[PDB]
């Protein structure tokens, strides 16, 4: 019956207030478009969700709630939501540099870039975890950059909320290659699931693809809780291999917090400013052009 659902959104037709432009990517329940707020003229990202198609409605509601409860320069900003029949327009912050996955397209990343990106992801994780929120879908595709090199976490479509009522989660959610073993087994889990997913993302930043990409997603789901954790192989520095090993511990009790990882040798070795990442944005622009 969706009682109280429409009350939370502006019933004003979003085509009058916003000018919809080109598609820039996709989200958990819809397509992401570039837009301009007709009043301020300011650039925005618009996510259009078909409620009849994604009828997943509890999760759409979860993403709305999560985004409106976050207030951090490390989390994509939310500007409201507009309903137009079965379509829901979610207006968010515009990040012109695209994703960390988009940025791997022209070629491999030097270690200096990887350490800077991981440091900024950790600042985002530290904020979420302090707010008792778990992202649950940490991967390069969900790490976005502004045209100035600011790194932000996006896509709260499967995000979890811990309380004094619910100390742990048990929901089976995420993308197979990046999923923590306790998530797959549906054991009671917390913020430590994002730490494991960050370790998979660290390998993905170094290799362009997560570990065991040569395997079928369903085979990987069956093997993650049974096999030894992945390792960073090949020509990479010892502190980088150590950072990955710290994240990829099968026992969550031994995985460090985001705050601890911000003190890791791999993260502290390089002291690049986020503006350093604009070179990757320029490289991607030259490659696409
Ligand atoms: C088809 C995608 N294409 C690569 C071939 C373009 C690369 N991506 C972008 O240009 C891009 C841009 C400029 N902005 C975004 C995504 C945004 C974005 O800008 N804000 C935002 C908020 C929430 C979510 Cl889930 C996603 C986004 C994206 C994916």
């Amino acid at each position: 019956h969706l009682r109280g659902f429409a009350n939370q959104h502006s019933r004003v037709d979003p085509e009058e207030l916003f000018t919809k432009l080109d598609r820039i990517g996709k989200g958990s329940f819809g397509e992401v478009y570039k837009g301009i707020d007709n009043h301020t003229k300011e650039v925005v990202a618009i996510k259009i969700i078909d409620l009849e198609e994604a009828e997943e409605i509890e999760d759409i509601q979860q993403e709305i709630t999560v985004l409106s409860q976050c207030d951090s320069p490390y989390i994509t900003r939310y500007f409201g939501s507009y309903l137009k029949s079965t379509k829901l327009w979610i207006i968010m912050e515009y990040l012109g540099g695209g994703s960390a996955l988009d940025l791997l397209k022209p070629g491999p990343l030097e270690e200096t870039y990887i350490a800077t990106i991981l440091r900024e992801i950790l600042k985002g994780l530290d904020y979420l975890h302090s707010e008792r929120k778990i992202h649950r879908d940490i991967k390069a595709a969900n790490v976005l950059l502004s045209e100035q090199g600011d790194v932000k976490l996006a896509d709260f479509g499967v995000a979890g909320q811990l309380t004094d009522t619910q100390i742990k989660r048990n929901t089976f959610v995420g993308t197979p290659f990046w999923m923590a073993p306790e998530v797959i087994k549906q054991s009671a889990y917390d913020f430590k699931a994002d730490i494991w997913s960050l370790g998979i993302t660290a390998i993905e930043l170094a290799k362009g693809e997560p570990p065991n990409s040569d395997l079928h997603p369903m085979r990987v789901l069956f093997l993650i809780p049974k096999n030894s954790p992945p390792t960073l192989e090949g020509q990479h520095s010892k502190p980088f291999k150590e950072f990955v090993e710290a994240c990829l511990n099968k026992d969550p009790r031994f995985r460090p917090t985001a705050k601890e990882l911000l003190k890791h040798k791999f993260i502290t070795r390089y002291t690049k400013k986020t503006s350093f990442l604009t070179e990757l944005i320029d490289r991607y622009k030259r490659w696409k052009s």
